[PDB]
C-alpha cells in the first residue's frame, strides 16, 4: 500500500553528470561515450544572452576553452559541435559508466525523473511531467542548467530532457537531448511566457485508479458518460481532451479495478462540477495529474530497474 | 525557483542493494563492506510469525541457508549475527561500490529518501518523513522489506531506515540500521496499530517560509502570537506542539523572509481556521508537512 510521487533510480544518470565551464559560466553536462552534451548558452555572457548568434560565438571558441570536469578529473575536449540548442563536446575518454541509453522526445502529459545537479554533482531527484503548455514545474536554482530528465525501461535510460531556463512564473523550459526545445521557447534573455496550462486528464484518471487500488473509493459513482460528453465538460474546466488512445491505455487499470474508463470519467466529471467537499484522494485535496497510467501500473505492481 | 518534493540521488544506495533469500522468504539486503544487513524476519516461517523466537530460529541456521545475490553474482555468507531486529550476514566479498556511510537514528518530523526495492533491484525513489506516530507513509508492496531510507551529506550516506512491516492502515514500520524499531512496534504478526497521527508543525512552517521565498504571500497576516496560544490552537487541529527548539530552527528562514516565527505561526493559525478558500500554496491545496527547515534551506539556496 501507499502511493507516492516516485522517481526512477538515478544511479545510471549520476555516473554521466560532469561540470562544464566556459569562461565565467559553469553548468552541467551529460557525458555519454566520448561526448559531453550541455546547453549551448554556456558560451554566452551578459552581452551575448540579449541576442546571441551561437554559430558565431562557437566559431570563436577552441577546445581548450571548455573546461570539463568528471569528479576531480579534468576531461580534455578534442572537438565541439552544436545540434540545435545543445552543445556537443567531444572528449578523449569514453565514459566507463555509460549506461544503455536512447534520446527520446516526449509528449505533453508524459512524466520523467529529473536529476538536479550543481557543478556536475547530483543534488536531488524528482518526478515531474511535461505540462501541456510544454513547461515543467521543476525546482531549479542558478547553475542547474544541463540537469537532465529521463525514464528507465528495462536496463535502458531514455534521456528526454535537458534544462535550459526558468520563465518569469517560476516554471522551467528546456529541450530534448537533440537540442529541440519543448514549447515555443528560445534560449535568449527576452520576453517569454508560458501559455495557459491545462490539466492532464489521462493522468488524473490514472491517479484515480491508483486511489481505488489503495482503497479510496468515496468518489466512485453509479454513472457513466460518453467520451464526447466528457470532453465537453473537460474543455470547460481547462482539462486536456481525452482521446480513444487514452481510454485504451487506461484499459489494464480499468480491468484491475472493475471500473470502466467512462465510469471513472463520470466520477471525474462530478469532482470537477462539485469538488472534493473537504475530502482528500491519496492525501491530496487536488486532482493530481503527474502520474501517467504506466506510472500507476509500475508503482502498484512493483516493476524494478 | 519552484518547490518540489525532492529525494536524494539514489545511486550510492543502489550499489548496495542485494537480494536475501532464506528458505521461501525473499527480501532486500543492504551490502556495505563485507556485511549484508536485512530484516531479521527473513528467517521466519508461517508458524513463526505470531510469536517468533529469533535467537532460537537463528541458532538453527547455517551460513549456507542464506542465499545472497548481488546482481547475477551469488555472495557467500561466511557468518551471521543479529543486532536487535536486523540480521547481519558477513560475506566473503567487500562491496566495491560501498559509499562513505553512517548509521543515524532520526527523530519524528525528519525526512529521508526511500529506495524501494524488490528482489534486490531498485524500482523507485521517493521522499517521506518519519511521522510523529513513528510510522512512515511509504509506497511498499510485498517483497519491499529491507528497502532503506537515507539522506546524503556531501558524499556520505546516512542510513536511517530499513523497512520491516506494513500496518493495517497501509502505513509502514521499520527500524534504524542498528535494528531498533521506530515506534512501539515489534517484528511480529501480533495485532499492532499506528497511534493517531499528527501534523508536523515545524515542517508546515518551514514550507510556508518556502512559499514566501517563492513569492506566495496570500496567507500572510498582520498578526503575531505567543508560543503558548499557538500551541493551544494547533493541538485542536491535531498538530504537533511547536517547541522553542523548533522556533530556533526556523530562525534562518525567519531572517531570510523578514517574517518572525510567531508571525508565521499566526498565519498558520488563520489557515487552520479558514482553510485555503480555493487557493493553493506551492501547488498544494493542503498544508505540506514533509519538508523540514533543513530541506527548505537546502532546496531554496
Ligand atoms: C537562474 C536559473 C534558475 C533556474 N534554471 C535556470 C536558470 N538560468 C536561466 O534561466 C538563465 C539566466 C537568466 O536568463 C536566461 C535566459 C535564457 C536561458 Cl536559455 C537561460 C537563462
Ligand atoms: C506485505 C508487506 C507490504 C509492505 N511492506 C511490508 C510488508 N510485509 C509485512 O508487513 C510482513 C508480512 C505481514 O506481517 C508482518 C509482521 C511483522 C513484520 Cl516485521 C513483517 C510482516
Ligand atoms: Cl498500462
Amino acid at each position: 500500500s501507499g502511493f507516492r510521487k516516485m522517481a526512477f533510480p538515478s544511479g545510471k544518470v549520476e555516473g554521466c553528470m560532469v561540470q562544464v565551464t566556459c569562461g565565467t559560466t559553469t553548468l552541467n553536462g551529460l557525458w555519454l561515450d566520448d561526448v559531453v552534451y550541455c546547453p549551448r548558452h554556456v558560451i554566452c555572457t551578459s552581452e551575448d544572452m540579449l541576442n546571441p548568434n551561437y554559430e558565431d560565438l562557437l566559431i570563436r571558441k577552441s577546445n581548450h576553452n571548455f573546461l570539463v570536469q568528471a569528479g576531480n578529473v579534468q576531461l580534455r575536449v578534442i572537438g565541439h559541435s552544436m545540434q540545435n540548442c545543445v552543445l556537443k563536446l567531444k572528449v578523449d575518454t569514453a565514459n566507463p559508466k555509460t549506461p544503455k541509453y536512447k534520446f527520446v522526445r516526449i509528449q505533453p502529459g508524459q512524466t520523467f525523473s529529473v536529476l538536479a545537479c550543481y557543478n556536475g554533482s547530483p543534488s536531488g531527484v524528482y518526478q515531474c511531467a511535461m505540462r501541456p503548455n510544454f513547461t515543467i514545474k521543476g525546482s531549479f536554482l542558478n547553475g542547474s542548467c544541463g540537469s537532465v530528465g529521463f525514464n528507465i525501461d528495462y536496463d535502458c535510460v531514455s534521456f528526454c530532457y535537458m534544462h535550459h531556463m526558468e520563465l518569469p512564473t517560476g516554471v522551467h523550459a528546456g529541450t530534448d537531448l537533440e537540442g529541440n526545445f519543448y514549447g515555443p521557447f528560445v534560449d535568449r534573455q527576452t520576453a517569454q511566457a508560458a501559455g495557459t496550462d491545462t490539466t492532464i486528464t489521462v493522468n488524473v484518471l490514472a491517479w484515480l485508479y491508483a486511489a481505488v487500488i489503495n482503497g479510496d473509493r468515496w468518489f466512485l459513482n453509479r454513472f457513466t458518460t460518453t467520451l464526447n460528453d466528457f470532453n465537453l465538460v473537460a474543455m470547460k474546466y481547462n482539462y486536456e481532451p481525452l482521446t480513444q488512445d487514452h481510454v485504451d491505455i487506461l484499459g489494464p487499470l480499468s480491468a484491475q479495478t472493475g471500473i470502466a474508463v467512462l465510469d471513472m470519467c463520470a466520477s471525474l466529471k462530478e469532482l470537477l462540477q462539485n469538488g472534493m467537499n473537504g475530502r482528500t484522494i491519496l492525501g491530496s485535496a487536488l486532482l493530481e495529474d503527474e502520474f501517467t497510467p504506466f506510472d500507476v501500473v509500475r508503482q502498484c505492481s512493483g516493476v524494478t530497474f
